[PDB]
């Protein structure tokens, strides 16, 4: 990872269990969660009514997906929220 650091790096999960991400950095600011389909444009994520939901733990953001579907497929990482690549990649079994 670069700056900003991610675990877990992988992460395969059948249809309707639950996963939680992590990210952290070293600089001030909030981080917030992207999804990346392939080579797609990322795009930020939506609470889908509290399906998806972020949260932050003291210096630790994480990101919650419960009831894992097809859609959610692909590579997750976060970015500064407010700004003046390496990334977690969830496979649906
Ligand atoms: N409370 C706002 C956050 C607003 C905010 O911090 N905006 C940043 C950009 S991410 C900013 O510097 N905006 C400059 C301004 O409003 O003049 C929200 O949740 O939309
Ligand atoms: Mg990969």
């Amino acid at each position: 990872c670069s700056q900003i650091w991610q675990h877990p790096r992988f992460a395969a999960k059948k249809r309707s269990s639950m996963v939680k991400f992590h990210c952290y950095t070293n600089h001030s600011g909030a981080l917030t969660w992207f999804r990346k389909r392939g080579s797609q444009q990322p795009q930020e994520l939506v609470s889908e009514e509290g399906r998806i939901v972020q949260t932050q733990n003291g210096s630790v953001y994480t990101l919650t997906i419960q009831n894992i579907q097809y859609e959610d497929n692909g590579i997750y990482f976060c970015k500064q929220k407010c700004d003046s690549s390496c990334g977690t990649e969830l496979l649906v079994l």
